[PDB]
């Protein structure tokens, strides 16, 4: 695992020169597509992609866990929603699946701790049936934590062998909203109250017990804000570390990820923390309707393109945006220079 | 053309509850996927989309022009750029003719005014060569506003006979950023300085003279801010007037139109004062970086879906959007429901 961090690649500041320069010549006013420019450059900057803007195959990675914290009534979907929601995703009927198949991705469903019996089709990468209750201590231990990060690493770098070069990541665990905002208070030093949200329809009501949940999960375990792997052993879960897998998996392989909502911000937080070498291959999608979004964006510096009000989660979001990173691609290799047209601009 | 006001369809109440009745069904925790769903329904309330959420062929048209008040130095793009450019679309190097291509889209090029020779492979349609300087006198006379209107809307909703259920609406004209601040101050009683922006790299020193030219039109046109083809044909230009067409034709042809930037949204403005009944019709794409796009966002109770800094203009963040409509409909048309899962939420 310390090997792993310590051959994350840095960006390619050469080809993000050619690439900035190459931008500018194309048929438009210098700077007029905006983001779409920044992102191709940031692509650019990507060894995994060969010095140059381009996305072959995607894949969306959903890790899929149940949670101990669910006995604390921070949460209406039933428990056995995870396991359903899982089956489902290998019939494509559910969010992602629907909109990945409009992006042209495929969904790779991974279960990490569902509690329940192994589901056929799914990744299986289990650690137990649930991560323990936060609320009364910890979820894993920290070699659970550290075993499951390589894993995942390393199935995730693997598909790139593949041809995939675009990643996506999501969650499927019912309460996983309430480790999620556990892990941003401690990571952004925010009052618990600041990131609650309420995750899945919870009644406003039931919105108070849900802060002292995770006022007491920190209290009582103490996790250390400058340790990731700490903070995500102690109040995260195992849908969270297997999120942060990917995103170290991706960084590792020079690919870039697309971030989803929530989940994901809380997740990209550690894996900034673990290794900030990561931080240049993460990419965002939308802007989360979850009440501590705007928190957990602006320390991890990022601006969404999407404001869709979505809170599904899954993953659909960072599908809802591949398009996006393809279209930046298009105009890349596909518009036309202003050389070409005798078109002089100062 | 009354009668093409007089008959723009109201939206179809009846085919939108069925439609919201279905979203709420499907596998997900009710409103989760926020203005997924509000787009679905909006586009399920649409006549010509015979009572669902569906995108046949899609359109973007591209409305070009050149302005007299460019001999004001309120633009630094060559004046010939217009013409260059029209030419440009019909190779499909252009910014818009890219992303469109991407989005499965074809880009139609309408000459509405271009100060330049007929251009071979464009829709011949315009008034004149160039509109006559807004900050001397008026762009052209009511007739040739009200004829062009027509001209537009009948071939836009021509279209629709062909399989096109979607449309998106650009522009091509040196300039005409100008007139558009014109319009958006008029309509919206804002000062030309909180509208007037550096539109194509408008060095920062040659700020001062645009808005002092936005203010001497508007005094001395004297534009009716209750009558929306008094502006149009007083302070506005070709392309606007062209762009408002659109607007209505795909109204009275009960069909959803996409945005672009904001040049695109003072021609809603216009189109929204003519009809009021065509507001039902209109879904954002993006959020303009042009300086007075809040201000005109804002009139028209609009929210753009994407937040790309973009400033390019030729209807390209309209093509950008697309796949967020095909979304809307994939997710109505595709994802599995709850009760077949056997799955109750409060
Ligand atoms: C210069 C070059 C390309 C353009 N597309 C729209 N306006 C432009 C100005
Ligand atoms: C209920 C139904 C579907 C879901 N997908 C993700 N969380 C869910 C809860």
């Amino acid at each position: 695992l310390h090997a792993l961090l310590r051959d994350i690649p840095a960006p390619d500041a050469e080809a993000m020169a050619r690439t900035q320069q190459h931008i500018d010549g194309l048929l438009k006013p210098p700077g007029s597509l905006g983001r779409l420019e920044t992102l191709a450059v940031q692509l650019a900057g990507m060894p995994g992609l060969n010095g140059t803007p381009q996305v072959g195959e995607k894949a969306v990675l959903v890790m899929c866990a149940d949670h101990g914290v669910w006995d604390e009534g921070v949460a209406v979907s039933p428990k056995i929603v995870t396991a359903i929601q899982a089956a489902n995703m290998t019939r494509g009927t559910t969010g992602v699946c629907v909109l990945a198949a409009q992006a042209g991705a495929k969904v790779h469903v991974i279960d990490v701790g569902i509690d329940a019996e192994p589901i056929p089709g799914v990744v299986n990468m289990r650690v137990a049936r649930g991560c323990g209750n936060i609320a009364v201590g910890p979820a894993m231990s920290r070699l659970q934590a550290e075993a499951l990060l390589l894993e995942v690493s390393r199935y995730t770098c693997d598909l790139a062998q593949r041809g995939v070069t675009l990643f996506g990541v999501g969650e499927l665990g019912m309460a996983n909203t309430t480790p999620a905002a556990a892990m941003v208070s401690v990571f952004t030093g925010s009052d618990a109250k600041e990131v609650v949200g309420i995750g899945a329809n919870l009644p406003p009501s039931r919105i108070d017990n849900k802060v002292d949940v995770v006022r007491r999960a920190i209290a009582i375990n103490q996790p250390n804000p400058r340790d990731g792997i700490d903070v995500l052993s102690k109040v995260g879960g195992f849908d969270l570390v297997g999120m942060t897998g990917v995103m170290l998996g991706a960084a590792r392989c020079g690919l870039p990820v697309l971030l989803d909502g929530f989940l994901s911000y809380s997740a990209a937080l550690a894996a900034c923390q673990i290794a900030p070498a990561v931080r240049p291959y993460l990419i965002p999608s939308h802007f989360s309707a979850e009440k501590g979004a705007r928190i957990a964006l602006a320390h991890l510096s990022m601006e969404p393109y999407l404001h869709m009000a979505m809170r599904l989660g899954e993953g659909s979001g960072a599908a809802l945006a591949m398009p996006i990173v393809e279209a930046a691609c298009a105009m890349f290799h596909n518009m036309g220079e202003l050389a070409a047209s005798n078109i002089v601009l100062p």
